[PDB]
C-alpha cells in the first residue's frame, strides 16, 4: 500500500511527503486546503478529460470507415459534418497580459530540456548567456580543414579563424561609422558613447543607440555591452588572457544573449512512470524555482554600467517554462478508491503550479523566474478547441486551490495534432486570455498525420514527409494564424527543433529560414546550439518580418489537409529495405535506453551514425510509418522481424560506449526493450492516435519491477 488517504483518493506516501515538506512551506497555502482542492479539482475534471478521450476514439473510427470504402470536396465535407472540422470564429487579438519581455518582445533561441537530468536543467538555465569563441572553436562552424582541426590543446590557426568569424558578425550586426571591428585596437566610453580606437583615425557607432553598457572603468573598460534586434553583445577585454594576448585589441571574448527561454520538460524528453520518478522530476522544477538546485549550481544577474552612468541589472538566467504531460495518460501516484489511477495531465497542473510559486518569491530560496507575476505551462498533444478550453478551465480550477489571481498560469499551446492544426485559429481563442505561445514541430504532427489517415493507404517515407504538402502548409497556417490573433509584440511564434547536435554548420546554414518565416523562436539541442543559433536572430530582424506578413494568408484548408500518400508503387525493393531498416534502428536506438535505463533524451547515433537528438515522439512517427507499411502490404511481418534482428547489434555496438547498457542481441525475448520495440509496431495501428507511452510505461514499469527482484 504505501498510499496517503485523502477524500476519495490514496496518493503515493513518497509524493505526499515531497509536497508537504518540501513543496508547500513558503507558498502561504494551507496543506489540508491543498489537499482538498486536490481531491476536489480531480473528482470535478476526471469524466470531463474523459469524455474527450473518447471524442478522439469517436472521431478516429468514422475517419477509418470512411477510408475503407473510397476527392478534396467530399473529404472536406465529411470532416466538417462529423465535429472534426469546425467553424472558423470571427477575427479577434489576444489580451494575455502580466507577460515578461523574453516572450511578448525579444526574438531568440529556445532550449528544451528533460526535467529529471539536474546537470542539463542546471546548464540549460545558465545557457542565456554563452560563449561565442567556445561555440565556434568547439564545433564544425569553422572548418576541420587541413591545419585547422581541434586537437587535443589549443590550436591558434583555428582560433584565428574564431576571431575573424566573430569580427564579421560585430560588423555585420553593430557596425561601426567607418571601418571594421577587424581592424579595432581599443574601447573606451567617452562622453557616454563607445569610442573605437582604429590604427589611424577612432569612430563611433554607425548607430550610437546599440550601445548599451560595460563593465570596468569608462577609461579601461573590461567589458563593452551592445544591443541589436533586442539581443545583447558583450565584448569581453582582457589582452592578459590564452586568447586576448593575440587579438590587435586585446579581445578575449565575444558573449551572446542565447538562450532567452527554456522548457523544462515532464513530457516527451523524460522517462517518468511511477511516483518515485515524477517527484525526482518535481524536485529538480522546485529546486530551480527556488533558485537552489545543484549538482554545478544557477548563475546569478549580471551587473553593468550604463553609458549615460548608472548601474543596472540583465537577467543571468533563461526564462522558464514547464512543458506538463498532455491529456491521455494516468500514472499510479495517486489511485482512488476503486484502485483507478489519476490523470497525469490534472496532477503536473496542481504540483508544477504550486511549486512554481517558489520562482515568484525571492526567499525561501534566492532566486526569481518571472517578474512579471505568471507562471508559464506549454500544453502537449492537444486535439483541437474543445481540448484547449478544458485546460484554460484546469488551470482556472488551480488557480483557485493554490490563491493565485486568474489567469496566472499562461499557456503554451504547441500545435503538434491534425485537429488543433485545421482548427487553429478557435484554438487560439479559447486561450485568448492565456495563450503566451504557439510552435510547430516534426515528429508528433507527422504520427498524427500517418495515425489519422492510416486506412487510406500507403505513406511516403519518413525523410520524404519534412517537405510533403501538408508539412509546408501547416508550417505557414501556424504562423498566419499567430500574427492574426496579434501575436506580434505579445506572444511567441515557435518552429520546431533542429535535431542533429553535431551538425552545426548545417545548422547556422539552414536553420536561419526560421526567423526568416518569421517566428520569434525556435528549438535548440543544447546551449551551444543556442549560441550558434542566436546569430540568425542578428541577421533577421523578426519584427520586421511579421509586419510584413500580417494580413497574408499563406495556406488553405485544402493544402492543410492533403493527405501524404505515396504514389503507385514509388519504390524499388531496396529502398522499401533501407526505410525499415531505417525506423528499426530509429526505434530501437530510442526504446533501449528509455526502458532498460530511464532515459529519454540523449545523442543517439542514427543508422548512419549521425548523432540525433530527439525525444519520444520519434516513436510516434517510426511506429506508425511501419505500421501503416504493414497494414497496407508493402511490407511482410517477416520484413519486419528481420529488420529488427539485423538493426539490434548495430545498436549494441553504437552502445559500446556505455557502462550500464545490456545488450539486445543475440537473445531477443529476453530483452524487455527489444520485445517494447516490436510491440509498438505491431500493435502501432491500434494505439489511440498511435500515441506510444501505453505500450512504453507498461515497459519500462515491467523492468523495473523485474529489476527488484
Ligand atoms: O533534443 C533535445 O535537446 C531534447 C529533447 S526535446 C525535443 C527533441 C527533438 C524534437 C523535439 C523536441
Ligand atoms: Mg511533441
Amino acid at each position: 500500500t504505501d498510499r496517503v488517504s485523502v477524500g476519495n483518493l490514496r496518493i503515493a506516501r513518497v509524493l505526499y511527503d515531497f509536497v508537504n515538506n518540501e513543496a508547500l512551506p513558503g507558498t502561504d497555502i494551507d496543506p489540508d486546503s491543498f489537499w482538498a482542492g486536490v481531491d476536489k479539482v480531480v473528482a470535478d475534471l476526471t469524466p470531463q478529460n474523459q469524455a474527450l478521450l473518447n471524442a478522439r476514439d469517436e472521431l478516429q473510427a468514422q475517419i477509418d470507415k470512411w477510408h475503407r470504402r473510397r476527392d478534396m470536396d467530399a473529404y472536406r465535407q465529411f470532416l466538417t459534418e462529423i465535429g472534426y472540422l469546425l467553424p472558423e470564429p470571427d477575427d479577434f487579438t489576444i489580451t494575455t497580459s502580466g507577460v515578461d519581455a523574453e516572450i511578448t518582445t525579444t526574438a531568440g533561441p529556445q532550449l528544451v530540456v528533460p526535467v529529471l537530468n539536474a546537470r542539463f536543467a542546471l546548464n540549460a538555465a545558465n545557457a542565456r548567456w554563452g560563449s561565442l569563441y567556445d561555440a565556434l572553436y568547439g564545433t564544425d562552424v569553422i572548418p576541420e580543414t587541413d591545419g585547422a582541426e581541434k586537437g587535443p590543446t589549443y590550436n591558434k590557426v583555428r582560433g584565428d579563424k574564431v576571431i575573424a568569424y566573430a569580427r564579421k558578425f560585430l560588423d555585420d550586426s553593430v557596425p561601426l561609422s567607418s571601418g571594421s571591428f577587424g581592424d579595432a585596437t581599443g574601447f573606451t566610453v567617452q562622453d557616454g558613447q563607445l569610442v573605437v580606437a582604429l590604427p589611424d583615425k577612432s569612430t563611433g557607432l554607425a548607430n550610437p543607440g546599440q550601445f548599451a553598457g560595460y563593465t570596468g572603468a569608462a577609461e579601461s573598460p573590461t567589458s563593452v555591452l551592445l544591443i541589436n534586434h533586442g539581443l545583447h553583445i558583450e565584448i569581453l577585454i582582457d589582452p592578459e588572457s590564452q586568447v586576448g594576448t593575440t587579438d590587435r585589441a586585446g579581445v578575449k571574448d565575444v558573449i551572446l544573449e542565447s538562450a532567452i527561454t527554456t522548457i523544462m520538460d515532464f513530457e516527451d524528453s523524460v522517462a517518468a512512470v511511477d511516483a518515485a520518478d515524477k517527484v525526482l522530476g518535481y524536485r529538480n522544477w522546485l529546486g530551480l524555482n527556488k533558485g537552489d538546485l545543484a549538482a554545478r549550481v544557477l548563475n546569478r544577474d549580471r551587473n553593468y554600467t550604463a553609458p549615460g552612468g548608472g548601474q543596472f541589472t540583465l537577467p543571468g538566467r533563461s526564462l522558464m517554462f514547464v512543458r506538463n504531460v498532455g491529456h491521455l495518460m494516468t500514472n499510479d501516484a495517486i489511485v482512488d478508491t476503486d484502485g483507478s489511477e489519476v490523470f497525469e495531465g490534472i496532477m503536473d497542473a496542481l504540483f508544477t503550479g504550486l511549486i512554481a510559486i517558489h520562482g515568484l518569491k525571492a526567499s525561501d530560496g534566492p532566486l526569481i523566474n518571472s517578474r512579471t507575476g505568471s507562471i508559464y505551462i506549454v500544453k502537449p498533444k492537444m486535439h483541437g478547441p474543445a481540448e484547449v478550453a478544458f485546460t484554460c478551465e484546469l488551470f482556472s480550477r488551480v488557480e483557485d486551490v493554490l490563491g493565485l489571481p486568474q489567469n496566472t498560469m499562461k499557456i503554451g499551446i504547441m500545435d503538434e495534432e491534425r485537429r488543433t492544426t485545421v482548427n487553429l485559429k478557435a484554438c487560439i481563442k479559447a486561450a485568448a486570455d492565456r495563450v503566451v505561445f504557439i510552435n510547430t514541430g516534426f515528429l508528433d504532427r507527422t504520427g498524427d498525420e500517418i495515425h489519422t489517415s492510416m486506412e487510406a493507404g500507403p505513406m511516403v517515407r519518413k525523410g520524404t514527409m519534412k517537405s510533403q504538402p501538408w508539412i509546408l502548409a501547416y508550417e505557414d497556417h501556424n504562423v498566419d494564424a499567430g500574427l492574426a490573433a496579434g501575436f506580434s509584440g505579445r506572444a511567441q511564434v515557435g518552429k520546431g527543433m533542429w535535431t542533429m547536435t553535431e551538425l552545426m554548420a548545417d545548422m547556422v546554414e539552414t536553420k536561419i529560414a526560421q526567423p526568416r518565416a518569421g517566428a520569434s523562436t525556435a528549438w535548440v539541442p543544447s546551449p551551444t546550439a543556442a549560441t550558434l543559433h542566436a546569430l540568425h536572430y542578428h541577421q533577421v530582424d523578426v519584427a520586421a518580418v511579421q509586419q510584413g506578413l500580417a494580413g497574408k494568408r499563406r495556406a488553405t484548408i485544402e493544402q492543410l489537409l492533403t493527405i501524404p500518400l505515396a504514389k503507385e508503387l514509388a519504390w524499388a525493393p531496396d529502398e522499401i529495405r533501407e526505410e525499415v531498416d531505417n525506423n528499426c534502428q530509429s526505434i530501437l536506438g530510442y526504446v533501449v535506453r528509455w526502458v532498460d535505463q530511464g532515459v529519454g533524451a540523449s545523442k543517439v547515433p542514427d543508422i548512419h551514425d549521425v548523432a540525433l537528438m530527439e525525444d519520444r515522439a520519434t516513436l510516434r512517427i517510426s511506429s506508425q510509418l511501419l505500421a501503416n507499411w504493414l497494414r497496407h502490404g508493402v511490407i511482410t511481418s517477416a520484413d519486419v522481424r528481420a529488420s529488427l534482428e539485423r538493426m539490434a547489434p548495430l545498436v549494441d555496438r553504437q552502445n559500446a560506449g556505455d557502462v550500464a547498457y545490456r545488450p539486445m542481441a543475440p537473445n531477443f525475448d529476453d530483452s524487455i526493450a527489444f520485445l517494447a520495440a516490436q510491440e509498438l509496431i505491431l500493435s502501432g495501428a491500434q494505439q489511440p492516435n498511435g500515441y506510444t507511452e501505453p505500450i512504453l510505461h507498461r515497459r519500462r514499469r515491467e523492468f523495473k519491477a523485474r529489476a527488484a527482484e
